[PDB]
């Protein structure tokens, strides 16, 4: 009786935190090229000398979504399975998880596989592979975890603050219409994951103190009341410390995470942003 959790990159984990009995977890990189040179998103990637590189290229930088066998070869050797991607709006990674899942079923009947677009990136994805740990730490049975963890990603959002969004910009995952507008000289992007899995603006802020301000005010009127956060950030661990003190102030009992980037949150998130994940109602 085994379980395995999937993951692409766009969950910031490298190793899931307690995993429950009989279960392992995966991540699947994505990559970036940069010139003529290849960065694969897994742990071995030296996060801070990829992004080194890409800002020191004039050429643009691009990601790539995970290949279908790729996907196929992390179900090796369990008969449970859920796979959580990125948005499938801005990337591919979904696209190909579903196929990978249809073909291993040809390949493997005896095996259960749930594919979850998350809609999201980063802190949200954390916490929805936390979530399924927790469900099979609690004895589910599969089709009973598919119900549950369907029914906590109506509980999560995404709220992100992006002080640079050139990357998203030069990669089409993000219009020159609101990118004009954010990420350039002191005004940083306040924006959620949206019904569609895309970027939309909320606030612009000008200067972090107004940065932090803006994301616990979003917090609020989206309906947090003292549950999960996790905040993936990239070289902003100051702006989450003084956000965290904000929110343990206002809600005692929060039990917050702050994480690192991954390479791929890193890359399109940038220097100082946050994606930060949160349960509501
Ligand atoms: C909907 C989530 C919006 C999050 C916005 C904030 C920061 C962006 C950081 C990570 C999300 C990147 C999404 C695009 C990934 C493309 C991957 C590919 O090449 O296939
Ligand atoms: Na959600």
């Amino acid at each position: 009786m085994t379980w395995k959790i999937i993951a692409d990159s766009g969950c910031d984990y490298r190793q899931l935190p307690t995993p429950a009995i009989n279960t392992t977890f995966v991540s699947v990189p994505l990559t970036i090229q940069v010139a003529d040179q290849v960065f694969v998103d897994d742990a071995s990637l030296d996060i801070d000398q990829m992004m080194e590189t890409m800002y020191a290229t004039a050429e643009a930088s691009k990601s790539a979504c995970p290949s279908p066998d790729d996907y196929l070869r992390a179900f090796e050797g369990a008969k449970n399975i859920f796979l959580v991607t990125i948005t499938g709006t801005l990337s591919g990674s979904h696209n190909s998880a579903q196929l990978a899942k249809n073909i291993y079923l040809e390949d493997h009947p005896d095996t259960k596989i749930h594919v979850i677009d998350s809609l999201s990136a980063g802190g949200e994805v954390d916490l929805l592979v936390e979530k399924l740990n927790d469900l099979i730490d609690q004895g589910l049975s599969f089709e009973e975890v598919v119900e549950a963890i369907t029914a906590y990603q109506e509980k999560t959002k995404l709220l992100f603050v992006l002080a640079k969004v050139d990357n998203l910009v030069k990669n089409g995952r993000l219009s020159k219409l609101i990118g004009t507008v954010v990420g350039l000289l002191n005004i940083r992007m306040v924006g959620k994951a949206s019904e569609t899995g895309t970027l939309e603006l909320l606030q612009k802020a000008r200067g972090s103190k107004k940065s932090v301000q803006a994301a616990y005010d979003e917090l609020v009127k989206a309906g947090y009341a003292g549950g999960r956060i996790v905040m993936a950030q990239r070289n902003n661990e100051k702006c989450c410390q003084q956000l965290s003190e904000r929110i343990r102030e206002t809600f005692p009992q929060a039990d917050i995470k702050i994480l690192p980037t991954s390479g791929l949150c890193s890359f399109y998130a940038e220097e100082g942003g946050l994606l930060m994940g949160y349960e509501i109602d």
